[PDB]
């Protein structure tokens, strides 16, 4: 479970990318976002994300994303 700001979140498509203290971004999708209702984020805002192995194309996906 990592927490970081979001670079961009396409609500029209259902995908986004988050960047933690590490460095690189993460693969996030509406099928991973963990919220109760509106699963839309805002660029510049903080949000959590649980990077998983066989979940995202590039590998690390936001299996567990949170709004912050």
């Amino acid at each position: 479970m990592k927490k970081g700001t979001v670079k961009w979140f396409n609500a029209e498509k259902g995908y986004g990318f988050i960047q933690q203290e590490e460095g690189p971004d993460v693969f996030v999708h509406f099928t991973a976002i963990e919220a109760d209702g509106f699963r839309t984020l805002n660029e510049g805002e903080h949000v959590e994300f649980e990077v998983e192995p066989g979940r995202g194309g590039k590998g690390p996906q936001a299996k567990k994303v949170r709004r912050i």
